[PDB]
Protein backbone atom coordinates (compact mmCIF):
# COMPACT_ATOMS: atom_id res chain seq x y z
CA UNK A 1 0.00 0.00 0.00
CA UNK A 2 1.12 3.43 -1.00
CA UNK A 3 1.36 5.37 2.77
CA UNK A 4 1.30 8.70 0.98
CA UNK A 5 -2.36 8.47 -0.53
CA UNK A 6 -4.46 11.07 0.81
CA UNK A 7 -8.14 11.64 0.28
CA UNK A 8 -10.92 10.09 -0.89
CA UNK A 9 -10.47 7.96 -4.53
CA UNK A 10 -10.63 10.37 -7.12
CA UNK A 11 -12.96 11.59 -9.87
CA UNK A 12 -12.83 14.43 -12.59
CA UNK A 13 -14.88 15.98 -10.80
CA UNK A 14 -13.31 15.89 -7.53
CA UNK A 15 -9.74 17.12 -9.16
CA UNK A 16 -12.50 20.21 -11.01
CA UNK A 17 -13.54 21.31 -7.28
CA UNK A 18 -12.58 24.62 -6.18
CA UNK A 19 -12.61 23.17 -2.84
CA UNK A 20 -11.13 19.42 -2.32
CA UNK A 21 -11.67 17.16 0.66
CA UNK A 22 -9.39 18.86 3.33
CA UNK A 23 -10.49 21.76 5.54
CA UNK A 24 -7.66 24.45 5.18
CA UNK A 25 -6.24 26.73 7.40
CA UNK A 26 -3.27 29.57 6.87
CA UNK A 27 -0.78 31.40 8.33
CA UNK A 28 0.85 34.54 6.81
CA UNK A 29 5.10 34.65 6.87
CA UNK A 30 6.07 38.53 6.79
CA UNK A 31 9.29 39.58 4.59
CA UNK A 32 10.86 40.01 7.57
CA UNK A 33 10.22 36.40 8.73
CA UNK A 34 11.13 35.27 5.34
CA UNK A 35 14.94 34.34 4.90
CA UNK A 36 15.96 34.16 0.77
CA UNK A 37 12.00 35.27 0.00
CA UNK A 38 9.37 38.22 -0.08
CA UNK A 39 7.24 36.09 2.23
CA UNK A 40 4.02 34.59 1.76
CA UNK A 41 0.99 32.75 2.66
CA UNK A 42 0.70 29.28 3.74
CA UNK A 43 -1.87 27.19 3.37
CA UNK A 44 -2.18 23.99 4.90
CA UNK A 45 -4.43 21.01 5.81
CA UNK A 46 -5.78 20.86 9.63
CA UNK A 47 -6.53 17.38 9.37
CA UNK A 48 -3.52 15.47 10.77
CA UNK A 49 -5.24 12.02 10.88
CA UNK A 50 -4.20 10.43 7.55
CA UNK A 51 -0.42 11.90 8.02
CA UNK A 52 2.07 14.16 6.98
CA UNK A 53 1.86 15.65 3.45
CA UNK A 54 3.96 16.86 0.73
CA UNK A 55 4.61 20.57 0.49
CA UNK A 56 4.56 22.74 -2.87
CA UNK A 57 6.38 26.30 -3.28
CA UNK A 58 4.92 28.78 -5.97
CA UNK A 59 6.14 32.00 -7.40
CA UNK A 60 4.46 34.95 -9.04
CA UNK A 61 6.38 35.97 -12.38
CA UNK A 62 7.53 39.68 -13.58
CA UNK A 63 5.92 42.86 -12.27
CA UNK A 64 3.64 40.37 -10.20
CA UNK A 65 2.85 39.88 -6.65
CA UNK A 66 1.96 36.65 -4.54
CA UNK A 67 -1.83 38.06 -5.30
CA UNK A 68 -1.66 37.11 -8.89
CA UNK A 69 -1.59 33.13 -8.03
CA UNK A 70 -3.01 33.17 -4.68
CA UNK A 71 -5.99 31.26 -5.44
CA UNK A 72 -3.92 28.01 -6.28
CA UNK A 73 -2.92 27.94 -2.93
CA UNK A 74 -6.12 27.01 -1.17
CA UNK A 75 -7.13 24.98 -4.03
CA UNK A 76 -4.55 22.69 -3.93
CA UNK A 77 -3.82 22.41 -0.27
CA UNK A 78 -7.56 21.16 -0.03
CA UNK A 79 -6.27 18.86 -2.11
CA UNK A 80 -3.82 17.33 0.79
CA UNK A 81 -0.95 19.56 0.49
CA UNK A 82 0.94 22.45 2.41
CA UNK A 83 1.11 25.16 0.00
CA UNK A 84 3.14 28.28 0.64
CA UNK A 85 2.61 31.39 -2.39
CA UNK A 86 5.32 34.04 -2.19
CA UNK A 87 6.05 37.45 -2.69
CA UNK A 88 9.85 37.77 -4.75
CA UNK A 89 12.39 39.56 -2.84
CA UNK A 90 11.49 42.50 -5.42
CA UNK A 91 9.18 42.14 -8.55
CA UNK A 92 11.77 42.15 -10.65
CA UNK A 93 13.14 39.46 -9.88
CA UNK A 94 15.07 37.22 -12.71
CA UNK A 95 13.92 33.43 -13.39
CA UNK A 96 17.16 31.73 -11.57
CA UNK A 97 17.05 34.39 -8.19
CA UNK A 98 12.98 33.12 -8.22
CA UNK A 99 14.22 29.53 -7.95
CA UNK A 100 16.33 29.98 -5.17
CA UNK A 101 13.57 32.00 -3.19
CA UNK A 102 11.29 28.87 -4.18
CA UNK A 103 13.52 26.62 -2.43
CA UNK A 104 14.16 28.94 0.41
CA UNK A 105 10.20 29.04 0.97
CA UNK A 106 10.47 25.46 0.82
CA UNK A 107 13.21 25.26 2.92
CA UNK A 108 11.23 28.06 6.01
CA UNK A 109 8.41 25.73 5.71
CA UNK A 110 10.81 22.78 7.76
CA UNK A 111 11.07 25.04 11.04
CA UNK A 112 7.59 27.39 10.50
CA UNK A 113 5.92 26.43 13.91
CA UNK A 114 2.77 26.30 11.91
CA UNK A 115 3.25 23.71 9.59
CA UNK A 116 6.85 21.71 10.17
CA UNK A 117 4.83 18.54 11.64
CA UNK A 118 2.29 18.61 8.99
CA UNK A 119 5.05 18.37 5.67
CA UNK A 120 6.81 15.19 4.82
CA UNK A 121 10.03 16.98 3.78
CA UNK A 122 10.90 14.49 1.62
CA UNK A 123 8.59 15.59 -0.55
CA UNK A 124 8.12 18.57 -2.66
CA UNK A 125 6.98 20.41 -5.28
CA UNK A 126 8.12 23.58 -6.97
CA UNK A 127 5.41 25.79 -9.21
CA UNK A 128 5.11 29.53 -10.79
CA UNK A 129 3.84 31.54 -13.85
CA UNK A 130 5.80 33.29 -16.55
CA UNK A 131 9.43 33.89 -14.76
CA UNK A 132 8.18 31.93 -11.53
CA UNK A 133 7.75 29.04 -14.00
CA UNK A 134 11.24 29.44 -15.28
CA UNK A 135 12.07 29.72 -11.65
CA UNK A 136 10.93 26.13 -11.18
CA UNK A 137 12.62 24.61 -13.81
CA UNK A 138 15.79 26.38 -11.80
CA UNK A 139 15.40 25.09 -8.45
CA UNK A 140 14.34 21.73 -9.85
CA UNK A 141 18.06 21.86 -12.11
CA UNK A 142 19.48 23.08 -8.64
CA UNK A 143 17.38 20.36 -6.07
CA UNK A 144 17.32 16.72 -8.03
CA UNK A 145 15.38 15.61 -4.84
CA UNK A 146 11.95 17.90 -5.95
CA UNK A 147 9.49 15.37 -6.28
CA UNK A 148 7.26 17.74 -9.06
CA UNK A 149 7.74 21.30 -11.09
CA UNK A 150 5.33 23.08 -12.47
CA UNK A 151 5.73 25.69 -14.89
CA UNK A 152 2.65 27.83 -15.83
CA UNK A 153 3.52 29.82 -19.19
CA UNK A 154 7.19 29.66 -17.84
CA UNK A 155 9.77 31.90 -19.34
CA UNK A 156 13.92 32.02 -19.00
CA UNK A 157 16.22 32.80 -20.89
CA UNK A 158 17.65 29.61 -20.63
CA UNK A 159 16.17 26.74 -22.71
CA UNK A 160 18.19 23.70 -21.97
CA UNK A 161 16.69 21.69 -19.24
CA UNK A 162 18.79 18.34 -19.99
CA UNK A 163 19.47 17.90 -16.26
CA UNK A 164 16.21 17.81 -14.63
CA UNK A 165 15.13 14.83 -12.93
CA UNK A 166 12.14 16.03 -11.65
CA UNK A 167 8.72 14.93 -12.58
CA UNK A 168 7.86 18.19 -14.66
CA UNK A 169 4.08 19.27 -16.07
CA UNK A 170 4.56 22.14 -18.74
CA UNK A 171 1.62 24.25 -18.78
CA UNK A 172 1.53 26.52 -22.03
CA UNK A 173 -1.41 29.36 -23.38
CA UNK A 174 -1.76 28.68 -27.11
CA UNK A 175 -1.93 32.73 -28.15
CA UNK A 176 1.01 33.83 -25.34
CA UNK A 177 2.77 36.71 -26.53
CA UNK A 178 4.77 37.38 -23.92
CA UNK A 179 6.33 33.63 -22.97
CA UNK A 180 5.41 31.94 -26.38
CA UNK A 181 5.18 28.65 -26.27
CA UNK A 182 7.14 27.87 -29.37
CA UNK A 183 10.73 29.91 -27.45
CA UNK A 184 9.55 28.85 -24.32
CA UNK A 185 7.32 26.20 -22.97
CA UNK A 186 7.83 23.82 -26.00
CA UNK A 187 11.71 24.58 -25.97
CA UNK A 188 11.53 23.36 -22.29
CA UNK A 189 9.24 20.48 -22.84
CA UNK A 190 11.55 19.36 -25.65
CA UNK A 191 14.80 19.16 -23.86
CA UNK A 192 13.92 17.44 -20.72
CA UNK A 193 15.04 14.08 -20.60
CA UNK A 194 13.15 11.66 -22.83
CA UNK A 195 13.18 9.27 -20.09
CA UNK A 196 11.84 11.61 -17.77
CA UNK A 197 7.71 11.36 -16.60
CA UNK A 198 6.89 14.83 -18.30
CA UNK A 199 3.68 16.36 -20.20
CA UNK A 200 3.06 19.29 -22.08
CA UNK A 201 -0.46 20.55 -22.23
CA UNK A 202 -0.95 23.66 -24.27
CA UNK A 203 -4.15 25.46 -23.12
CA UNK A 204 -7.15 26.68 -25.87
CA UNK A 205 -7.32 30.11 -26.67
CA UNK A 206 -5.21 31.16 -23.75
CA UNK A 207 -3.42 34.01 -23.27
CA UNK A 208 -0.44 34.52 -20.86
CA UNK A 209 -2.87 36.16 -17.89
CA UNK A 210 -4.85 32.88 -17.86
CA UNK A 211 -3.09 31.50 -14.69
CA UNK A 212 -3.83 34.99 -12.76
CA UNK A 213 -7.57 33.58 -11.54
CA UNK A 214 -8.74 30.73 -11.59
CA UNK A 215 -8.64 28.36 -14.69
CA UNK A 216 -10.04 24.56 -13.98
CA UNK A 217 -8.15 22.99 -16.31
CA UNK A 218 -4.78 24.65 -14.68
CA UNK A 219 -6.17 23.32 -11.49
CA UNK A 220 -7.30 20.23 -11.87
CA UNK A 221 -4.12 19.07 -13.67
CA UNK A 222 -1.75 20.41 -11.13
CA UNK A 223 -3.93 18.78 -8.89
CA UNK A 224 -3.72 15.26 -10.91
CA UNK A 225 0.44 16.16 -11.47
CA UNK A 226 1.11 16.47 -7.45
CA UNK A 227 -0.74 13.68 -6.54
CA UNK A 228 0.94 11.45 -8.80
CA UNK A 229 4.38 12.55 -8.15
CA UNK A 230 4.78 14.32 -4.49
CA UNK A 231 2.49 11.83 -3.21
CA UNK A 232 3.30 8.55 -6.16
CA UNK A 233 -0.68 8.45 -6.36
CA UNK A 234 -1.36 5.85 -8.63
CA UNK A 235 -4.83 6.84 -8.79
CA UNK A 236 -4.48 9.90 -10.44
CA UNK A 237 -2.66 8.95 -13.44
CA UNK A 238 -6.10 7.70 -15.00
CA UNK A 239 -6.11 11.60 -16.09
CA UNK A 240 -2.98 11.84 -17.15
CA UNK A 241 -3.00 8.88 -19.00
CA UNK A 242 -4.14 8.91 -21.91
CA UNK A 243 -4.07 12.21 -23.36
CA UNK A 244 -7.10 14.39 -21.61
CA UNK A 245 -9.56 14.89 -24.03
CA UNK A 246 -10.75 18.71 -22.02
CA UNK A 247 -11.84 21.19 -24.43
CA UNK A 248 -9.50 23.51 -22.74
CA UNK A 249 -6.51 21.57 -23.86
CA UNK A 250 -5.59 22.23 -27.65
CA UNK A 251 -2.21 20.12 -27.58
CA UNK A 252 -0.74 16.96 -25.28
CA UNK A 253 2.35 15.51 -25.16
CA UNK A 254 3.44 13.07 -22.89
CA UNK A 255 5.70 10.01 -21.50
CA UNK A 256 2.69 8.05 -19.95
CA UNK A 257 3.06 5.53 -19.03
CA UNK A 258 4.77 7.13 -15.92
CA UNK A 259 7.28 5.12 -13.64
CA UNK A 260 6.63 3.78 -11.15
CA UNK A 261 7.32 1.34 -8.04
CL1 LIG B 1 -0.47 37.15 -23.94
Amino acid sequence: ANPYERGPDPTESSIEAVRGPFAVAQTTVSRLQADGFGGGTIYYPTDTSQGTFGAVAISPGFTAGQESIAWLGPRIASQGFVVITIDTITRLDQPDSRGRQLQAALDHLRTNSVVRNRIDPNRMAVMGHSMGGGGALSAAAQQTSLEAAIPLQGWHTRKQWSSVRTPTLVVGAELDTIAPVSSHSEAFYNSLPSDLDKAYMELRGASHTVSNTPDTTTAKYSIAWLKRFVDKDLRYEQFLCPAPDDFAISEYRSTCPFHHH
